[PDB]
């Protein structure tokens, strides 16, 4: 049958398939087409969804929640001991892993964390075979940007005991650009900003799309701000203004205080469409009524730090993306809380008035994308890699970087590492990696009779030039005495299929902190040996 793809969030999951040449995202059994990620334990029955966040008050020690926190983790990580503080169910030590405690049926029972995740995409899975009539195994299941490989197989095993066969593990960002078509756009390396606020994660990722490619420059963001955090500042103000108004702390009463979160919720919602919200609870405390109203502007003096904050981590990932604001092609916004108009003002004035793509429900835009990428695995002239030498150390040094139109003539200039350098050895590499052992050798040449001179005085100019047909052609030559020598490569038909580029980009990615510092050990940038590093004998 048809694919689906699914986003398993923090605190939402949301489930979509593409058919008859439209995605839907399915609704679950009380018409939500979001269902919350929380897991319930019961003397009786095991709830998930809904039905579990509606009697999390009720038993909150056997209610489980924000188990993508815990997710291919370890016990010992400062992150699980930290968030531990806030979590009312129990997480317990097995030999390092963290599972979950609570009483199931007068058995006391421990889960992993995948379990619990298998148990979320099981009902996304029910949700979608309920809706489609059909039993559904193939799903394409998303991850955020930053997650390592134990994190995306933890995702992965959660989905196999669910019954579903996981096609691919997508990033998050990556599903939100596939779902606004960004890959279809046409040109050259168009560089996009996902902008993730969701209830309880906020996430910033850069990413370069160029031939259908997409690759992850930066990541940054806060694991700890979300919408819900904007809420707890409104029920903090009213529980103040109770205590003015009435001098009385309901804050001794958790009924009050819950009764009080959902009416602030309920008005933060009315807030993003309208300018004020009114709050109307019976007999909050001790018999008093509150009536009350809040406007937007309270609200934005209210969340005014948190608010401001989220463009630190969009100036964190142009920074470590090397990028300008105005270098910025596409920006999209995903989540819930960015509905909020101050969100959208701030991003949008930090971008001088760069239009925002939001036109996707911000809920539901990675698993729209999850579900055109699950259709695409399913039924349903520009440069591949960046093109370079070798440099002293093994260091692969770009003169070609990848997606530049062809045809096109780079040159740059190089010179001796060692005194007296009787040649140099001009090595062609393709490849995303600091160092020419993980990028691929197309070929090599020698240039020799150079000068006897001190290391940096002899000058070698190299070109690259690339015929339209994509035929490169490399040359050297002394300035000092015109000499040159030059290799034509035959650019085969077929050589680097579509996964080739992309598994050598995913590489660059996995790799890219190492790969930085390497860059970083040589002084000279364009120093050339007469040896190839990768045959030496040594270290
Ligand atoms: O909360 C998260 O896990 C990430 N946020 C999304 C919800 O899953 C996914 O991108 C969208 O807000
Ligand atoms: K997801
Ligand atoms: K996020």
């Amino acid at each position: 049958g048809p694919a689906v793809g699914i986003d398993l969030g923090t605190t939402y999951s949301c489930v979509g398939v593409f058919q008859h040449g439209k995605v839907e995202i399915i609704a679950n059994d009380q018409g939500n087409r979001t269902t919350p990620s929380y897991v319930a334990f019961t003397d009786t029955e095991r709830l998930i969804g809904d039905a579990a966040k509606n009697q999390v008050a009720m038993n909150p020690t056997n209610t489980v929640f924000d188990a993508k926190r815990l997710i291919g983790r370890r016990f010992d990580d400062a992150v699980v001991q930290s968030d531990m503080k806030h979590w009312p169910f129990m997480v317990v030590n097995d030999a390092g892993r963290p599972k979950v405690q609570v009483e199931y049926k007068g058995e006391t029972k421990s889960f992993y964390p995948e379990e619990v995740s298998s148990m979320v995409l099981t009902k996304m899975k029910e949700i979608a075979e309920a809706y489609l009539g059909k039993t559904v195994t193939n799903a394409v299941v998303t991850v955020p940007a930053y997650f390592n490989d134990s994190q995306r197989q933890a995702t992965k095993d959660a989905g196999t005991i669910a019954g579903l066969n996981v096609l691919r593990i997508i990033n998050e960002p990556t599903a939100a650009a596939i779902a606004y078509g960004l890959d279809k756009k046409v040109g050259a390396e168009r560089n996009v900003l996902i902008f993730d606020l969701g209830g309880g994660t906020f996430d910033v990722s850069i990413l370069t799309i160029a031939a259908g490619i997409f690759e992850v420059k930066s990541t940054a963001g806060d694991t700890h701000l979300g919408g819900e955090d904007f809420d707890n500042r409104m029920v903090n103000h009213f529980i103040a203004e109770f205590k003015r108004k009435h001098k009385k702390d309901i804050s001794e009463n958790k009924r009050a205080v819950r009764r009080l979160r959902t009416a602030c919720e309920r008005a933060k919602r009315t807030l993003s469409s309208s300018t004020q919200a009114s709050i109307e609870i019976d007999s909050l405390y001790e018999g008093i009524d509150f009536y009350t109203s809040i406007t937007r502007a309270r609200f934005e003096e209210l969340n005014a730090d948190l608010f401001r904050g989220t463009l630190d981590p969009v100036e964190k990932a142009l920074r470590d993306a090397k990028l300008d604001k105005s270098q910025i092609h596409d920006i999209v916004l995903v989540g819930g809380s960015t509905r909020i108009p101050k969100i959208q003002k701030l991003l949008q004035d930090f971008f001088n008035g760069k239009e925002l793509n939001k036109s996707i429900n911000p809920d539901e835009a990675v698993a729209y994308g999850a579900a055109v990428q699950a259709a695409i695995l399913s039924g349903d002239d520009v440069t591949p890699l960046s093109l370079g030498i070798e440099t002293a150390g093994g260091v692969m040094t770009v003169l070609i970087k990848r997606n530049t139109t062809i045809p096109t003539k780079q040159t740059q200039t190089f010179t001796t590492y060692s005194d007296n350098q009787p040649g140099v050895l001009i090595q062609v590499y393709e490849g995303e990696r600091a160092m020419t052992k993980d990028n691929n050798l197309l070929g090599k040449f020698e240039l020799t009779g150079i000068p006897p001179a001190p290391r940096g005085v002899p000058q070698i100019e190299v070109t690259f030039d690339i015929d339209a047909n994509g035929i490169l052609n490399v040359s050297a030559v002394d300035k000092s005495t015109g000499k040159e020598n030059k290799i034509t490569i035959t650019n085969d038909k077929g050589r680097l299929s579509k996964e080739d580029i992309e598994r050598m980009v995913q590489e660059a990615e996995k790799y890219k902190a190492e790969d930085e510092k390497q860059r970083d050990k040589v002084s000279s940038k364009n120093s050339l040996e007469s040896y190839a590093f990768n045959m030496k004998a040594t270290v």
